[PDB]
Order: structure tokens, then C-alpha cells, then sequence
């Protein structure tokens, strides 16, 4: 058969050739000897700071590619303008050592390194991303205006609304823009005199960086921390979000009424600040990017992960099971009733929600649009598949091929 | 080039250095991760009609005694001098070579040790091993069957148990169980195109009617087996119903749910795997343990293309069908799963649940990471499919690739 990784899907017994993998220009983790796909930050991607200038012909190379991109999507390949704009790319970094994207470029490529993240699950709704162009931006200060009406616009009081904010690219002898917050919203995570963590432990570290700036912290469960925010060869300033643009949910159940008394809570706006949007060569350190929340999210990773809220057995004793033995399945019957919790509470308060099940199926619709569209998907099975009832959702039972293609969401080193 | 582990749960760090030792390539490459595929494109293995090269079977076998004899401390001595002179002797003058029953015995458990797909392999080294190479018909291989099955059951206790009959030989038929397991109910393929029965089991089925068994029309019946002895047509043989052990299920608390007169076996027994060990294959070598609940009330109870009786269960315990959620399905699982646990205790067989499961496993990677540098995993296989973050090896990065000796697919004999 043909020259391609042979996909299938076990459940409905359909068979695919993904094609598109035969374009991606650079490598992953894994080689002919060994496979490390389940490696959360293997050392490839990995954007390290590079910073004496690029090779002009790597960049090029890369600018080149993504031009035609561009192009094609408009239809206009080997046109008159897709010449000239490719000769005008060149006589820049001939010149300057870099280049500038046209708006219409940056919104083209925004949306295309969503559709290429393969461990998003959501991007049945990749075409749909309010692109917000913030290249002008100068100062920490401005940073802080321009996020602050990005979350406006992308809570839009419970009615989400996906969206992007770019920020200036790294320049050439010339300090990054850089968000030091991994998310726009984060809870505060207290470490403990008795060596424990009050509130969120995956935000131990930046919760103690606040402090080293100047941060004044509480002490509850669900603090909101500041963001600090980094313009160019400055130190990180702190500012504090106003509360009343920070939506949060009250979680309670739909059926146990002592569920609410728990006083436990998240908020509605997911919105990664740390992550680098490369295109073209060109690479933007600071763009935040935003959608809604799938349920397991809150409540299976960040409510029962046993490095994050670790709940679990807290609820399990208020559902008085068996926390004495594992056959009782007291981990399983709580996780349930507190993923329905999450969905319960974001409906009764009217803010964007999706189950696992509703958003896998909709990915797998996502999987056969692609596959018409441009011959395959990348993909990473385990990223996709939620952390809990796994085999009864669809995506489980597909193959799926991971792979790198840009434009693309890269991970990158720690400002500090 | 070794690969830097990482637990996430509580940021512990290894480097694996065994999969160095891996020569045996895997389907990824730089350019793309195909690790998430169930079966290889090729990596199967091609026929066998005629003999494998010397040099390469000389090499896979002269590694394997090496290992053989470090396993026994007695590396390096005379015999283990002699041993590798016997070999090098045989294959040169037959084109192969014989294992003699203790290597035999080695190289089943490290075959299994090897499995990166098996979550209870802290249970490797207690393996009982029957030697069936003896066997020179499918009625043979018919009793040694129903012994291994007699043996592996043992009253609702459990034993993990393996047998080998006769190695694949240059321009021979192979010995082979056509049954994908050596307990599988039928799969009637019903006009509508519907199925009753397991109808992952529709193929075998329509196999067995076409050798001359009368087929019944239930959803649980039993099947009977395929023996085929080299170049020779298969036989049907019919499993005695006092050998198969089976379990009624039914739930803790919900008296409805025995009515649903579902039931399951108690013996996972692999049959259509090929073992391969120092470049000897044998191709009709099943091998059991016991049941992860997981396997029963998840993946053959709840898979779509399984018996799917998620929404059944859902109806009856009330649930709102009509939106995903309400999370309907994740609840019905949760209890049928409850009932297959709760049911095989009360009838007193083996059976582990996937949250003591997996804690093993996080074992077993500490003592493998102590003993040997490593051990190969498949992330995707060892996470169960349901609870999947709720369980220590979720958090837990892994390192998949090939040593041997090994288990491996094998194309299908018709
Ligand atoms: C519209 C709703 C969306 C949903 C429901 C969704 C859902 C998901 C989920 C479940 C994850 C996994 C989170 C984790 O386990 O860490 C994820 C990862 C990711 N998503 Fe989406 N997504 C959506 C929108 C977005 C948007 C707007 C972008 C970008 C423009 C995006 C980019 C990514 C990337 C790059 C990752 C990987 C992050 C990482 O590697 O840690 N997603 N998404
Ligand atoms: C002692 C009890 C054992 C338990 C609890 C256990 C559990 C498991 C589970 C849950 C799987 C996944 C099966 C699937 O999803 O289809 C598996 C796969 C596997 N196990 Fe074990 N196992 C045990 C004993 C054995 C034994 C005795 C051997 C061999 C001597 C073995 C060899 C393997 C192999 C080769 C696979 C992969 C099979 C395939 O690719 O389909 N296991 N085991
Ligand atoms: C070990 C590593 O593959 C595992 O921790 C991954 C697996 N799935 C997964 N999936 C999602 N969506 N998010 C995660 O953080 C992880 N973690
Ligand atoms: C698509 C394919 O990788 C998926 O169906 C795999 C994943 N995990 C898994 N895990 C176990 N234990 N058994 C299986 O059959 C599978 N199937
Ligand atoms: C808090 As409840 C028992
Ligand atoms: C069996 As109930 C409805
Ligand atoms: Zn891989």
C-alpha cells in the first residue's frame, strides 16, 4: 500500500494514510531505536534561548516556507504578489536580519499553530480565533492594558469567546517581552511552615517570585495571583488584576447538597501566557492565548491530581466510601461526582463549558475534516484522551501520528 | 542519547539506559511518533518455508546463552564456553539449534519481563513453565491445552502459567491455535448484520461453523479450538465445561443487575502471540495470568465495538441518556466495573483491580530501574482506560522499545 504511516481506528474499523507528516521540517523525540511520545518536555521542541541573531539562511528558509503558506491558503501560489512579497522577506533580512509579518499573516499563522498544537483537543475550533494584533506594545504597562482587554473580550460574561494576543517578536539585541505567569489566572500556592502547600501547588514557585517583587500575599485556598509582566531589557513589574474581570465559578453539585459547603471554585478563563508562538523564524516570546475549559481540566487534573488540589479522598469521606481499600473504586465514584460538579456549576452559571465526551466527538470530527483537508493530523494520543473514562470516549480507540509542524506553540525556558 | 524520565507526581528523575540495549527497531522516527498504533505495518514476521540466516541466528543466540548463564551467575565459566560451542556446532551443520528446557525456562520469563504493553509484570518471575515441544499432533496439543488450562485455574486461585510447543523449522507448517485466547465466546454474525455474542469474535466464529461445529445462539457460548499441527488442516476441539471456570455477574447493591445474566471467564490465556527467544520462534505458545477488572468491565463490557451495554446498564440505573453531561457513562462503568470486582471475590478468583495494579507496576519500574537500568513501557497500554489520572502510572513518563527474548504478532493462519 501507500508510503505512509497506516492509521486506524479500532472501534469503527476504518483505515487512513496520514500524508501531511511528510511535511514536517523538524524532529521530535523519538527514533527508529526508541519511543519517548509519553515525555511531557522532551529536549527538541524546546525553544532555548538563542540569543546572538539566527543564521540568515536558516531564517530564510523559514520564511520562505511559511510565506507560501500563506499564500496557498489564499490561492495565490507562484502568483505575482507571492513572488514579490517572498523578494521583499529576503531584501529585509538581507538588511536588518529579520523581517515583519503583514496583519493578515500573523492572523493566517496565529490560527494555523493552533490547528498544528498536537495535544489541543479543541481545534474543531481552530478557525474561529479572535487575533489581537499588540506589536505596537512598548512598555509593561501597555502589556498590562492589552490583557487585561483581551480577558474581557474572551470572557464576555460567561460567553467565551477564543482569542490571541501578540505581542513584539524577539529583536536582535533586545530583551524578550515575557509574561512570567504559565496562565493569565492562577491561584496562589502557600508553602507551608509543616512543609505542605495552601492552595494550589503547581504555582508554588511564581507565587514566591510575586513575593520576591513586591507581592503583599493572602492566605486562602484561591488567591488570584498578579501577573509579572516584562517588557524588554527591564526588570518584571507586578500588576494586579481587578477582580470583577477575574470570573469564577462556585462549585456545588447537582445532588449533594453539602458539595457547595466545601467551597471550592475555578475560574472560567483558560488563558496560557508562557507558551512562544514561532512563525515563520520569527518567534514571539510573549502571546497569550485563550479558549473555554473541558471539564476534566478542573475537575479531574486540577481538583484531583495529587500534586495539585488532591481532593479526592476528602470527598470521598463526605460520600462516606471506603477509602480503606481500592477495590471499592472510592477514587473512581468521587472523580465522577466531581467532574458532574464542574459541569454542573458552569451551566448553572451560564459560562462556557465542554464535557470529554461532547469534545472528543467533536474532535474526531475535527480528524476527518483534516483528513480531507490537508491529508492528516497531528496528534498526541495521550494529550487527547481525557484523564478519566478514556475507552468510552471515541478518540481512544484511534491512531493517531505525532508530529511537528509549523507555525507552531513551543515551549520556552523560564525568564528567570 | 539516554532518555532523561520524569515523574510527575512527585518530580522524581531516572535515566533509562537499558533501551541502549534494544536492537530491535520500533515504527517512530525523528520525523514522527507512531507509538499510539496496536499493530506494526511489517514488523510482524515474514514467512518461514525457509531456514534463517546463519549469521544472524548465530548472533541472536550467542547473546541469549550470554544471558542465560550471567542469570545464573555463571558467566564466563566452562559450560557456558561449551554451550556456545554446542550452538555455533548445531547451527552450522543443521541451520538452528535447540534450547535446552532451562533456558527454555529463562527465556519465557524474560519474555515476559520484556513486555512493554503488560502492567503486571511484577509478577514475572513466578511463571510455570510447560515444555510442550514433545508435540507432534493437534490432539496432543489439545491435552497439553487442557492441562495448561486445569493448571492456570486451579479452583479460582490463579497461577500464571506458560507452554511451548515446537519451534517454527525452515520450510515446515507452524503449530498454531488459530483462537486469538483460549476462552472466547462466539460472535453470530444475525441477518441485520448485528451481532450476538462478542463481536470481536465474528471471524474465528464463522471459522469454526466452516470446520464442522454446530454453532448455538447465545451471547455467551463458549468457543471451541483450532488446533493445527505443521502443513495440516485444523482440528476441532471442544473445551469440557468443568475446565472453563466461569463467573456470574452481579452488583453489591443494585439487585437488577445479576438479572442481566451477564458473566464472564476467569482465565486470560493469550494463544496467537509468537515467542521469540535467541532467534528460535515458537509460534503456538500460550501463556495466562489473571484478569485486571478493567479488561472485563471496561474494554469487553463497555467498548462500542465490544458488547456495549453502557446505555442497558445506564436505562436501568435511571440516568439521563438524552445529554453527555450528565455523565452517564462514566457512572454506568464505574458500577459495572464495581460488580465485576465485587463478583469474582465472591466466588473466590483471582482478579486485581487497576488502582493495586498500577501501584505494582510503579513497583515494578523501581526494581527494574535498580536491576537493570530501565524497563520498557507503553504508556498508552499500561494507563487504564478509565480513571486514567486517578492512578499512579498516568504521571509516570515512560520508554517503549523492543529486547528479546519477546512476545510478538504474528499474521493470522488463514
Ligand atoms: C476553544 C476551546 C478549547 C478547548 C476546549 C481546548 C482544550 C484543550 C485541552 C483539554 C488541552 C489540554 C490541557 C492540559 O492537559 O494541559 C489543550 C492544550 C493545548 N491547547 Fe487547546 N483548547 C481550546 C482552545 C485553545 C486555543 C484558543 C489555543 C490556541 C490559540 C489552544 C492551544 C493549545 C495548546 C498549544 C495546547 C498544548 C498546551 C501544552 O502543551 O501544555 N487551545 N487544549
Ligand atoms: C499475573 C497477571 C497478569 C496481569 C494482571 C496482566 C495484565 C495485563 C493487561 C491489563 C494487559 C493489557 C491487555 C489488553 O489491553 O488487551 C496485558 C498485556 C500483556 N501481558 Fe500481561 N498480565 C499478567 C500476566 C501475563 C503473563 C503471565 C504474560 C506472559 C507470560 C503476560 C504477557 C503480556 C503481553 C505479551 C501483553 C500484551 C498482549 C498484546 O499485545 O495484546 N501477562 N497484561
Ligand atoms: C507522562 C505524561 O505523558 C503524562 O503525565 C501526560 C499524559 N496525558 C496528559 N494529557 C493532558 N491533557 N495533559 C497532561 O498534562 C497530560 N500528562
Ligand atoms: C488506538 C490504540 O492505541 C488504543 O486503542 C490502545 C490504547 N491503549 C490500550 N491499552 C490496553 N491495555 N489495551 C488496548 O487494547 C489499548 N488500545
Ligand atoms: C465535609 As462533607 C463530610
Ligand atoms: C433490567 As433494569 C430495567
Ligand atoms: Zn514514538
Amino acid at each position: 500500500g501507500p508510503k505512509f504511516p497506516r492509521v486506524k481506528n479500532w472501534e469503527l474499523g476504518s483505515i487512513t494514510y496520514d500524508t501531511l507528516c511528510a511535511q514536517s521540517q523538524q524532529d521530535g523525540p523519538c527514533t527508529p531505536r526508541r519511543c519517548l511520545g509519553s515525555l511531557v518536555l522532551p529536549r527538541k521542541l524546546q525553544t532555548r534561548p538563542s540569543p546572538g541573531p539566527p543564521p540568515a539562511e536558516q531564517l530564510l528558509s523559514q520564511a520562505r516556507d511559511f510565506i507560501n503558506q500563506y499564500y496557498s491558503s489564499i490561492k495565490r501560489s507562484g502568483s505575482q504578489a507571492h513572488e514579490e512579497r517572498l523578494q521583499e522577506v529576503e531584501a529585509e533580512v538581507a538588511s536588518t536580519g529579520t523581517y515583519h509579518l503583514r496583519e493578515s499573516e500573523l492572523v493566517f499563522g496565529a490560527k494555523q499553530a493552533w490547528r498544528n498544537a498536537p495535544r489541543c483537543v479543541g481545534r474543531i475550533q481552530w478557525g474561529k480565533l479572535q487575533v489581537f494584533d499588540a506589536r505596537d506594545c512598548s512598555s509593561a504597562q501597555e502589556m498590562f492594558t492589552y490583557i487585561c482587554n483581551h480577558i474581557k473580550y474572551a470572557t464576555n460574561r460567561g460567553n467565551l469567546r477564543s482569542a490571541i494576543t501578540v505581542f513584539p517578536q524577539r529583536a536582535p539585541g533586545r530583551g524578550d517581552f515575557r509574561i512570567w505567569n504559565s496562565q493569565l489566572v492562577r491561584y496562589a500556592g502557600y508553602r507551608q511552615q509543616d512543609g505542605s502547600v495552601r492552595g494550589d501547588p503547581a504555582n508554588v514557585e511564581i507565587t514566591e517570585l510575586c513575593i520576591q517583587h513586591g507581592w503583599t500575599p493572602g492566605n486562602g485556598r484561591f488567591d488570584v495571583l498578579p501577573l509579572l509582566l516584562q517588557a524588554p531589557d527591564e526588570a518584571p513589574e507586578l500588576f494586579v488584576l481587578p477582580p470583577e474581570l477575574v470570573l469564577e465559578v462556585p462549585l456545588e453539585h447537582p445532588t449533594l447538597e453539602w458539595f457547595a459547603a466545601l467551597g471550592l471554585r475555578w475560574y472560567a478563563l483558560p488563558a496560557v501566557s508562557n507558551m512562544l508562538l514561532e512563525i515563520g523564524g520569527l518567534e514571539f516570546s510573549a502571546a497569550p492565548f485563550s479558549g473555554w475549559y473541558m471539564s476534566t481540566e478542573i475537575g479531574t487534573r486540577n481538583l484531583c491530581d495529587p500534586h495539585r488540589y488532591n481532593i479526592l479522598e476528602d470527598v470521598a469521606v463526605c460520600m462516606d466510601l471506603d477509602t480503606r481499600t481500592t477495590s471499592s473504586l472510592w477514587k473512581d465514584k468521587a472523580a465522577v461526582e466531581i467532574n458532574l460538579a464542574v459541569l454542573h456549576s458552569f451551566q448553572l452559571a451560564k459560562v462556557t463549558i465542554v464535557d470529554h465526551h461532547a469534545a472528543t466527538v467533536s474532535f474526531m470530527k475535527h480528524l476527518d475534516n483534516e483528513q480531507k483537508a490537508r491529508g492528516g493530523c497531528p496528534a498526541d494520543w495521550a494529550w487527547i484522551v481525557p484523564p478519566i473514562s478514556g475507552s468510552l470516549t471515541p478518540v481512544f480507540h484511534q491512531e493517531m501520528v505525532n508530529y511537528i509542524l509549523s507555525p507552531a506553540f513551543r515551549y520556552q525556558p523560564d525568564p528567570w
